C-alpha cells in the first residue's frame, strides 16, 4: 500500500511526504522531502488526527494518539503513533530523508490513510523537556505546512 | 464518522465538500459549497480515486471505480462508486447543495477517506452521451479544482 501527503503552507515551507507499507504488521516506509525551512536546523514532523485542511494547519488537530500515550521520541516505546521525532534540515533548508516506523501504517484500525502530516518550525524536544507541553507537543511550535494523507499507488 | 475535502486550484474554483455516516450500511451524506464556477450551470462532480495531490488535480487518476462499471448518474444501478452526477450553480457561480448516496462510504474496503473529490468545469453528460469517453467520465471536461478527502470529527 502506498500513500502521500503534500505539504503546503504560506510560510514558504512546502514538500512532499511518501508513505509505504507492504501489510499491516510490517514497518511503513516513510520518505520526505522539504524545502524552505530554517537551515542547519532540526524540526518537528508528526502525524496529526484529522485530515482537515479547513483551518490552515489547525484543523488537523493533536498528534495522532489513539493509545493515550505521551509524546517521545520515534525509538521510545512511549510515544504517540504519530511521532517521527526531528527531521534534520541543510544549509539550503532541505530536508530529505526516509525511515522505518512500526507504528505508523496504512492498513487497519491505526491507517494513516485520511489524517494529517505536519512539518513544525520549531525543534521537538522529544517528550524530554521540563513542561507539561513536552508530554503533549515536544514543543515543536508553529506549523508552516501540512498536507493530508492521501491513498495513492 | 465525518470526513471532509477542501477543494483548491488555480482556476479560480474552490470550496468544502463535507461527508458523514453513521454506519457502514447506511447512506452517507454529502454536502458542499463550491465558488468560482461557471454561473447557471452544471459541473460535474466525483470522487477519484487516488488521494495524491502531487500532479495538480490529474493525480487524484480516474473516477473511483472498483466494481469496474461505467459512468453514470447517481440514481443509476450502474455507476461509479465515486459519481455524484452535476452540481448546480447559481448566478453568482456557487454550488451549494446537499445529498444522500449509499455507494459511497466512509467505512470499508470501499471507504473514500484518502481519495479525492474533484470539482469539474464542464456538464457530466451522465453516461448517456455518444461517446466510449461518455462510459468513462461523462465529457465532464478539466478539473479546476480537488481535495484529498481527510477524516475529521
Ligand atoms: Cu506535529
Ligand atoms: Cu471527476
Ligand atoms: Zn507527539
Ligand atoms: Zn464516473
Amino acid at each position: 500500500v502506498q500513500a502521500v501527503a503534500v505539504l503546503k503552507g504560506d510560510a514558504g515551507v512546502s514538500g512532499v511526504v511518501k508513505f509505504e507499507q507492504a501489510s499491516e504488521s510490517e514497518p511503513t516506509t516513510v520518505s520526505y522531502e522539504i524545502a524552505g525551512n530554517s537551515p542547519n536546523a532540526e524540526r518537528g514532523f508528526h502525524i496529526h488526527e484529522f485530515g482537515d485542511a479547513t483551518n490552515g494547519c489547525v484543523s488537523a488537530g493533536p498528534h495522532f494518539n489513539p493509545f493515550k500515550k505521551t509524546h517521545g521520541a520515534p525509538t521510545d516505546e512511549v510515544r504517540h503513533v504519530g511521532d517521527m521525532g526531528n527531521v534534520k534540515t541543510d544549509e539550503n533548508g532541505v530536508a530529505k530523508g526516509s525511515f522505518k516506523d512500526s507504528l505508523i501504517k496504512l492498513i487497519g484500525p491505526t491507517s494513516v490513510v485520511g489524517r494529517s502530516v505536519v512539518i513544525h518550525a520549531g525543534q521537538d524536544d522529544l517528550g524530554k523537556g521540563d513542561t507539561e507541553e513536552s508530554l503533549k507537543t515536544g514543543n515543536a511550535g508553529p506549523r508552516p505546512a501540512c498536507g493530508v494523507i492521501g491513498l495513492t499507488n
